[PDB]
């Protein structure tokens, strides 16, 4: 059980943040595997990758995902030049994470079609500090809590409606929880 950071656990890269609000416990478990229980949280996000990712890695990931509230399971990462925050979200509750966002098309992959989005983010925080940046969303139809994920088909896809991503930052699978509850054990390869 570890403390908002990032380092590296049994060869894989981790990533755990939280907006200083508590009720949430992160724990790295063997091999890809980290656990997050959490009760009425404020902002968080957190789980296991790559550092750094490639943009055209095969992720596999599987296990248990019950959220009470805003939260979302995805592949989650960054590029620099140019600075992008992306997401392929497989399953989410209450709260569909590209709300607000602007769609730009649609792409059918790995067993499901997914909604595609961008939006700007302006003056949040990110991997290098408080910035101006675009953010990249997919966002499965058929919700699930394991399977595989061909990232370079939702690139491609975010490419075709012109969405450019920089050079790859971290690349991981990870849960977010936005002022819920819940539970998720998630193992990543």
């Amino acid at each position: 059980t570890i403390q908002p950071g990032t380092g590296y656990n049994n060869g894989y890269f981790y990533s755990y943040w939280n907006d200083g609000h508590g009720g949430v416990t992160y724990t790295n478990g063997p091999g890809g595997q980290f656990s997050v229980n959490w009760s009425n949280s404020g902002n968080f996000v957190g789980g296991k990758g790559w550092q750094p990712g490639t943009k055209n890695k095969v992720i596999n990931f599987s296990g248990s995902y019950n959220p009470n509230g805003n939260s979302y399971l995805s592949v989650y990462g960054w590029s620099r030049n140019p600075l992008i925050e992306y997401y392929i979200v497989e399953n989410f509750g209450t709260y569909n994470p590209s709300t607000g966002a602007t769609k730009l098309g649609e792409v059918t992959s790995d067993g499901s079609v997914y909604d595609i989005y961008r939006t700007q983010r302006v003056n949040q925080p990110s991997i290098i500090g408080t910035a101006t940046f675009y953010q990249y969303w997919s966002v499965r139809r058929n919700h699930r809590s394991s399977g595989s994920v061909n990232t370079a088909n939702h690139f491609n896809a975010w490419a075709q409606q012109g969405l450019t991503l920089g050079t790859m930052d971290y690349q991981i699978v990870a849960v977010e929880g936005y002022f819920s509850s819940g539970s998720a054990s998630i193992t990543v390869s």
